[PDB]
């Protein structure tokens, strides 16, 4: 058992090739499926697995009543293999949470889950199931992190934290955190930047993470950063915008844009020099299709030009968030560190006649073997019995 | 495998981070959940269960009826990994039991299960699940144990047991235990004082006990021991009673409280020096809310006045049993025994119009770091499809 | 990993301590729970599992129709741990069966699962699930086995199965049993005597049996035999007749006591010197109640008179077979083998108005310790909804 | 961790002992069991597995509407222990897939699962379930593999795919797999030829297939190759004709037998010298029955005679896909491959009422030891409550 190095590159990859896939809406119609969102997918060098956050109920039960709310006592972050449906009967408790991160450092898991009042929350943390440290709420408005796994590098793991107003600038803090105990933060001069749900990855023994502006970027923000975390700001100047909503693509900004830029969905991004492979929603208005494209200088180029695009979910299916999970050499046997994604598919409300809201999962790894787009969408008859 | 030294102190500590909560109640609307009270949790050096007494049924089915009544000879000892539900697809048979305790010594888990008629229990110990000893009712009438952990001190555990009416005089006796098997028991010379329901913990090499005087205590009854059984008894002195039901708030006692002290609920509280961390019901009357007071001079000093409150759950809310559990240095790599505490959320009768009674549970670890209150709550909408 | 030795005697008892209970058909009437009979319990050096025979259907279902028959190619050898109730979702798979023992040498798990044809049935032998051998009928008329463990004696397991008719002279055959292959058999020359469902435990290196004779005993025979199969013969003396149905007790036998005599129940004995402990129904007609009666002189006097006798199901509850098993002190640590018991607790046809028959268990070990009577019965509140 | 040799020759056997049974249509019309397909069995050196393509739905729930469909985004490759119910709660999630394979190496599982749209599907291949190669359809016409296990030697894993139309020529193409990744491929020279679903296993250090000609050959066609792709073709030559449909027996051919040689069914042969032991429906026309006969100059002798036939499933009974498994000398401790087969039996549309199609299974393992014929059917009572 040794700490992941994650000192290597990001495997330059062609396509993307399906890795999972767990049906869980359409399961839930009769089997005992947690009501979830936020889910996000982790690996050890051992296995991958799901992570969600939960509602404290299941589909189709009166208990999903309400579960567009965000934020309650009952949330729970849990956890199962990767591509089984999230049960009480296969999912490992982690945390009590309305907002979550969790990362695997080599030795043991981290996790990372955020409860209590949304004027004080707290994120407790916990190496191998032992609560390790607490981070309070700094600006008394929903202390909130990634949804998504954090970043690790020679045994030191790596999150961001937001906390402040949705609709204007916040306060943004990266932590470094060592068995579980956060050993340094620091809070991000970033005036006229806002950053939430970050996707985070190593690459080279340094974190890049791609954000949510919320407040007035189409674009989306990045922040990257070494063990010091001393770090640099920008957004993804390409085009190809990757927030939703969203402009139809034109000339992009280095800055955010801010055409359609209040709101967002939770996205990833991975950089390779001035190129990118941007994730993002087919629809430029609500949460429908997926797709990846790769801009090779979209990191740094404002045209809206690009050479390579995969369907992922067909433009009238329900998608939702997404965001990176890496596959490091110590699991692989690779020379460099795998990207991967996973996507969120949202179904019930707002957008569906149900009294419930609840996501499946599709996940896919980076290869240069051949590849094929197509639509792997949730697949689930709504309304169920229950609405 | 090395047994649990328990010789270091209580950790110190400044609030509680929440660790788990399950919403059982919630989940058993729809899933195979068992009806359960009397729910507690315990650690081994690798990981936290949750033990539990069934009622030899499930949720929202009709053999679910009765189940107010405590005992039967369907109740069994099963337990499952802290924060899952209890269902029959994820719990491990402990023992047939209606009433209950069980702790790791380092090497293996010891579990005592009472099952038997009224006038001559016999508690079954096992030591990793083989039957190792039998003890059986002194005074014929209920032969009773904690409901909680017991604990554990180089190789030998710990615990108590009653016997005798709960509306005056029992009998209380304290007995050793190593790998399963009874070496030593005193019977306790206490006069007008009642225990029943302990919650024991071990603190530099001795075991501390606070327990439920149902008789005429509104106050709790505390009981400390070493290895050889000597031990010393008192009440908790603090104006801030700790039973339910109890008075509001005034000068204390170092005997038991009679003001309303008869009936009661299992609960704990956690001694540091002069001071002692209680947790207690918000309701003076019923089983309602939860929360957390450290009293810096509350184990020996009578007056009502404290220094920290922390909720837990709110005074609307319905609340239930508490008990301690420990983090030995075994499990969690630190210098002192961690304290941690549960709370049981029952639901249906007598409070509610049901056919049933079945608690879920939260807890929490004692940290020096940030912390908040809140409320978190049961949640189940009551009542449920069986009813 | 070790041969188990079964070279030590059995541990004198002097009471039975209630070691398991699954509560299946109760917990069946709303969870995933296997229609199920025939259950029984085995131990390796590190667990204790139960063995059932399902009916291919879950209780509440219509599939569960019709299942008073007792042979169909639905029926599966499976197992689960101890006290768990039997469901695919915690089930180990064994065997296409409908009749079958299990034993554990030290190394691995044997198990006997006999289908196919009443008029050429085939018992499969697995040891740790691959097929190793086969035995097919020799009399063409349900070949049969014990139902409960086969026994283990440094590396030899042993066995006895029945083939011919059930209300007259039948064939009966003992075999011994190494890593799963026959390695050798003999045919019992047993006139007059008839043998099935037997319940065989080691004792100072040797196997004996009790079974139930069907043709015409009201008292259990016996056959006990060595390594090399050579045997002796015999039936229970004691005026304490130990099948059901029987009459009630007198002046017993050395040979079949014809009284009462076709028919009969599953059941099981322990051997001690001249005494024996009997596990019988408490009903002389029917399976209802269970109790222990241990008879000093039992085994070779036939007086009624006897010593102990320790309720463990209510005369008005329904019971079914019951059978023995061991714990080996490579288990336990003992210096001798450990005995315990299982009852089958049957519910439904052709008792009580149901479309189903389905069983679920107790069982119980020896001890030197405190014990009480009590009943511990099945519970359910039947008909069931399918009904 | 060793490579399974696969040097020593296939057990020559006289018949086939029952090795599982899941029952798995019973139970899902209670309990929650996915909607499948495509059933297999595969072995490692230390347990048998159950491989399946689900529906993305459970039994008895209305996703399971329209799964007669064969392609969909929603079908995944899963796996359970042998014999258990593929269940959402102990199921491993393996590929997305509507078309697969899988086999062990000794070292770590292959997987190779199909996905993606009819006119370029992708198969991703896991190693220890981390994608370690694609391959993408060459001739964009339903790319499809054999639905059974791969076979490995010496390190190497092998199988076939095909890919073009399925009533006339299509191209079949041969996989040497290391690692989960393709060392080698040929594309065979098979003019008026054609293969689907092939049954392959290891045999002294060589691969034979049998297949499905869906063209125009009622008896099954074989392929046969060395571990540098070298090949050798064929069709099994005894007038037993081995496909369904075919007609009643009569003179065979070593090449395609036009008569009732348009469509098929997925099955399997296994040789031994000139002879072969076959696997088929009982029915002519339709997937009811099936049986094992033996044909000691079948491989190469075109008569309808045989020497022994071993009842399956009776004329009456559904049945469907079957194939072939092996368990190496590694895993049983023979000194010789062990051959076993599996039989899906397919439930539901086209030949029943109602909207779902679903399958449970059958194995058996060859023996030299007694055996017996029977009938083993599905056993589940149609229609069900969502038809
Ligand atoms: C939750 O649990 C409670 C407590 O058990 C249930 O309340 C019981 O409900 C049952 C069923 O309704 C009651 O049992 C029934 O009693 C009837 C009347 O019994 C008395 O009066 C008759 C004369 O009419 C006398 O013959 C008899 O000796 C009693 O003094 C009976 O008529 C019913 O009998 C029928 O069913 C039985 C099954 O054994 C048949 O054998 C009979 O022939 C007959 O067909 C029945 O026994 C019971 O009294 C209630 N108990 C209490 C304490 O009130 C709740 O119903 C339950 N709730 C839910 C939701 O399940
Ligand atoms: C339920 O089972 C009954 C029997 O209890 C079924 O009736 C026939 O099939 C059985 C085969 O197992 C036999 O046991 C019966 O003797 C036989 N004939 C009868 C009762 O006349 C009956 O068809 C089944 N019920 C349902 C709902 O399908
Ligand atoms: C709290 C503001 C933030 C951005 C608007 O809300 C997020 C939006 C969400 C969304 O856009 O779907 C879902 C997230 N669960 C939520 N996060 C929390 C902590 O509640
Ligand atoms: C036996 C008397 C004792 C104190 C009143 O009852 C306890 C009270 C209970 C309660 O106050 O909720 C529930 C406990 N399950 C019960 N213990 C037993 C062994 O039945
Ligand atoms: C085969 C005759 C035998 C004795 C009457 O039947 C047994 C009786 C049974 C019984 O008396 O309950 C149940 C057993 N499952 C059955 N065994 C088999 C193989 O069917
Ligand atoms: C693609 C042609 C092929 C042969 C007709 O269809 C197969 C026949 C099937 C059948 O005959 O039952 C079911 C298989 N699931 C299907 N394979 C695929 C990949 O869809
Ligand atoms: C990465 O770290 C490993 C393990 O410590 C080290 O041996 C190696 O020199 C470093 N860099 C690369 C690119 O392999
Ligand atoms: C959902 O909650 C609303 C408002 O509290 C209520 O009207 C409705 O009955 C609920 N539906 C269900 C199925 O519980
Ligand atoms: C990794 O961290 C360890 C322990 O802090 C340190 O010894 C080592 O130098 C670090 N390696 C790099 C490349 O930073
Ligand atoms: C506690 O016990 C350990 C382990 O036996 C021993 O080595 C140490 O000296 C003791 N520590 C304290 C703080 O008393
Ligand atoms: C712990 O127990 C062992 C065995 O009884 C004993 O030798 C040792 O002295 C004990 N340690 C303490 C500190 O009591
Ligand atoms: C039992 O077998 C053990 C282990 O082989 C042996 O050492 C011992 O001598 C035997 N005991 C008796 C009483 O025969
Ligand atoms: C047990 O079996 C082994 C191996 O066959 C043999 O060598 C040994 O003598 C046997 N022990 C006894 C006590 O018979
Ligand atoms: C097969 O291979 C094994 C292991 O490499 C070797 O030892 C043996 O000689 C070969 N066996 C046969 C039957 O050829
Ligand atoms: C099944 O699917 C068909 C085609 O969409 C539809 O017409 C039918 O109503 C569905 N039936 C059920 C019972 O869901
Ligand atoms: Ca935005
Ligand atoms: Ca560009
Ligand atoms: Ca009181
Ligand atoms: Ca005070
Ligand atoms: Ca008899
Ligand atoms: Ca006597
Ligand atoms: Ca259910
Ligand atoms: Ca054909
Ligand atoms: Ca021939
Ligand atoms: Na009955």
């Amino acid at each position: 058992s040794v700490k992941l190095a994650g000192n290597s590159s990001l495997c330059p990859v062609s396509g993307w090739a399906i890795y999972s896939k767990d049906n869980s809406v359409r399961i839930g119609s009769k089997g005992d499926v947690f009501v979830i969102r936020e889910p996000f997918i982790s690996c050890s060098p051992l296995e991958c697995r799901t992570f969600f956050l939960t509602q404290g109920a299941l589909l189709n039960d009166k208990h999903s009543n309400g579960t567009i709310k965000d934020r309650s006592p009952y949330r729970t972050l849990m956890s199962c293999p990767i591509g089984e449906v999230p049960s009480p009967y296969n999912s490992r408790f982690e945390s009590v949470a309305w907002s979550a991160s969790a990362c695997h450092d080599g030795i043991n898991w981290l996790t990372i889950g955020i409860s209590g009042p949304d004027n004080g929350a707290v994120a407790v943390l916990k190496y191998n199931g032992i609560i390790t440290d607490t981070i309070k709420s700094w600006r008394n408005n929903v202390l909130r992190t990634q949804e998504s796994e954090c970043a690790c590098v020679n045994g030191s793991c790596f999150t961001v934290m937001t906390d402040g107003p949705s609709n204007g600038q916040a306060s943004y803090k990266i932590f470094r955190i060592e068995k579980g105990k956060i050993v340094k933060s620091v809070e991000m001069n970033a005036p006229n930047y806002y950053y939430e749900e970050c996707s985070c990855y190593p690459d080279s023994s340094e974190i890049t993470c791609v954000c949510r502006d919320n407040w007035h970027g189409s674009n989306r923000p990045w922040v990257s950063f070494n063990q010091n975390l001393e770090y640099q700001i920008g957004y993804i100047c390409s085009g190809i915008f990757g927030d939703n909503p969203r402009p139809n693509d034109k000339t992009g900004s280095c800055g955010p844009v801010s055409s359609n830029g209040a709101n967002g969905v939770k996205g990833f991004s991975f950089k390779y020099g001035n190129g990118v492979w941007i994730g993002r929603t087919k629809s430029i208005s609500s949460r429908n299709g997926f797709e990846m494209i790769w801009d090779p200088n979209g990191w740094t180029g404002t045209d809206n030009n690009f050479s390579i695009k995969q369907d992922i979910v067909g433009i009238n299916e329900w998608s939702g968030y997404s965001g990176s999970f890496v596959q490091h050499p110590e699991l692989t046997g690779l020379d460099c560190i795998r990207p991967c994604f996973w996507v969120e598919l949202i179904r019930g409300r707002p957008k569906e006649n149900t009294i419930w809201t609840s996501g499946s999962s599709i996940s896919f790894c980076g290869v240069n073997s051949d590849t094929v787009g197509w639509s792997w969408p949730d697949g689930a008859e709504l309304p169920f019995t229950i609405d």
